[PDB]
């Protein structure tokens, strides 16, 4: 998994530890190790969610394969629940656009997946 | 829609009111409650188009389902049309790339719209 | 082609010339006339690959065509191998998302490619 976070929340209420955390529940999710996941957060953003600049996220996930229905609940619950608990973002202020990429179509160390 | 701008126009030459002025024009455009409508814009971006630094934008509209031919046609002539008018960019130096998202593909309130 | 990169790569060093570098870069390996390449470099940002925050980023490549599995081989090295001469990132700590688009769904000067 790729996980990305852009948020109007300041850096400042970006808590030490989120991004190993973020790291460690996506391994946990995905069954994944931890040395194949990247997260990256973006505080501070100029956004707004239904007109309104309350705290907000706009988020992505990217992963080869492991997306589906299903799945795709269980990292809607555990992704918006981090971001309530540590960002202080209601989950009703959140997307998150999940992306099943073809291995051939993930670039990694001067090659792709496939 | 969910949109986002990145451009290397400066944060000052942001209008007051474009995030709640494109929410409103985009809820126009797809008969969407604004509620629904995410806007996100990121300035003083180092970017290039043509390998020129003249103002410019990379642009993404999100969507479950009202993505095809036509529609885009529309919402590149509106989208443009407000970041020439409010942001002073060329329209030929934006692209925005639509996506028609599956619901099961988009998380929000701790689940996905599916 | 247009290419984002993320990375917690400070600006300072981001060298002179490096949106350019990339704009005859890309031009070359997919053909296309450097005046619709667009780039864009994203520096100090908060991100982690692995769980580790040494050099890293996280990427996107999209085109209206040119995308498949050897053609995105090439683009791997080639673009890993400038981000690791020109800004010391291994290319173990790089992604690179792929996205063949349809013409319908890019939009640029005021309407779309299809």
């Amino acid at each position: 998994p790729m996980f990305i976070v852009n948020t109007n929340v300041p850096r400042a209420s970006v808590p030490d530890g989120f991004l190993s955390e973020l790291t460690q529940q996506l391994a946990q999710a995905t069954g994944k190790p931890p040395q194949y996941i990247a997260v990256h957060v973006v505080p501070d953003q100029l956004m707004a969610f239904g007109g309104s600049s309350e705290p907000c996220a706009l988020c992505s996930l990217h992963s080869i394969g492991k997306i589906g229905g299903a799945q795709n609940r269980s990292y809607s619950k555990l992704l918006c629940g981090l971001l309530a608990e540590r960002l202080r973002i209601s989950p009703d202020r959140v997307y998150i656009n999940y992306y099943d990429m073809n291995a051939a179509n993930v670039g990694w160390n001067n090659s792709t997946f496939a």
